[PDB]
This record gives structure tokens, C-alpha cells and sequence, in this order.
């Protein structure tokens, strides 16, 4: 891929990961939903997907599959973090700027697909807990996810 989407992939991801750290730090502090460990359960009941990267692990790595992967999975959180509907008022703006990354890095995806010419349900959360505990979910999940496909991305090269 070129050094500058890569240096690009760089900056998008590690400022998603800074905000979905923001996120997290303020909800364990204030409602003591420190150990996302923990909610997996809950998110399973919930309904809150876990976007694959089948095709950006090693033994199946193929780039067109491994950036559609990514992409339908930045749209997915796209729609995740629509869902939260800001969580609460305290919380909104750090939900904000999370969606204004995401969807930044996802443009950039995509944009790459097309350059390349390998282009190309939603949780109901009703109480806050659901939304603030969907938010902890959601925030360290896309995390673990960006780190995976960086690792991949770097390695196409």
C-alpha cells in the first residue's frame, strides 16, 4: 500500500483509539463500568456485533479481503455508535468526536478500496445502563479491532 495511507491509517486509528480511551475512562469513573471483561455477556445479550478481520489474520491474508473486512466493519461501529444516541448528556460530545474519527478512517478506507479498484441490524439499547454499558462494549472492541487490522495493513507492505 502506499507509505502515505499507511502513515495516514496511523494517525486516524491512534486518534479513534484516544477517544474511545476518553469514553471509557469517564464511564468507569463515574458509574464504575471499569472491566468491559466483564459486560461480555451482557453484550451478547444486547446484540452487539463483533465485527470479523478473518481475512487480516495470517493464515487466511488477502488484501481486498482483509480491507473489506475493515471497512464493513468501521461502517458497522458506524452504526453502533449511532445507536448509543450520545448516551448520556455528560457523554455526547466524546461520543461526537468517536463518530467523527470513525467515520474519517472509514472515508480513508474505503477511498483506498477505490483507488485500488477492490471496492466495494442494530442494537436497541433503551435504558441508560444499556446505552452506558453498550458504550464501554463497543469503545474496547473497536479498539482491539484497529489494532488488529493496523498490524495486518502494516505487514502489506
Amino acid at each position: 500500500l502506499p507509505q502515505s495511507f499507511l502513515l495516514k491509517c496511523l494517525e486516524q486509528m491512534r486518534k479513534v483509539q484516544a477517544d474511545g480511551t476518553a469514553l471509557q475512562e469517564t464511564l468507569c469513573a463515574t458509574h464504575q463500568l471499569c472491566h468491559p471483561e466483564e459486560l461480555v455477556l451482557l453484550g451478547h445479550a444486547l446484540g452487539i456485533p463483533q465485527p470479523p478481520l478473518s481475512s487480516c489474520s495470517s493464515q487466511a491474508l488477502q488484501l481486498m479481503g482483509c480491507l473489506r473486512q475493515l471497512h464493513s466493519g468501521l461502517f458497522l461501529y458506524q452504526g453502533l455508535l449511532q445507536a448509543l444516541a450520545g448516551i448520556s448528556p455528560e457523554l455526547a460530545p466524546t461520543l461526537d468526536t468517536l463518530q467523527l474519527d470513525t467515520t474519517d478512517f472509514a472515508i480513508n478506507i474505503w477511498q483506498q478500496m477505490e483507488d485500488l479498484g477492490m471496492a466495494p441490524t442494530m442494537p436497541a439499547f433503551t435504558s441508560a445502563f444499556q446505552r452506558r454499558a453498550g458504550g464501554v462494549l463497543v469503545a474496547s472492541n473497536l479498539q482491539s479491532f484497529l489494532e488488529l487490522a493496523y498490524r495486518a495493513l502494516r505487514h502489506f507492505a
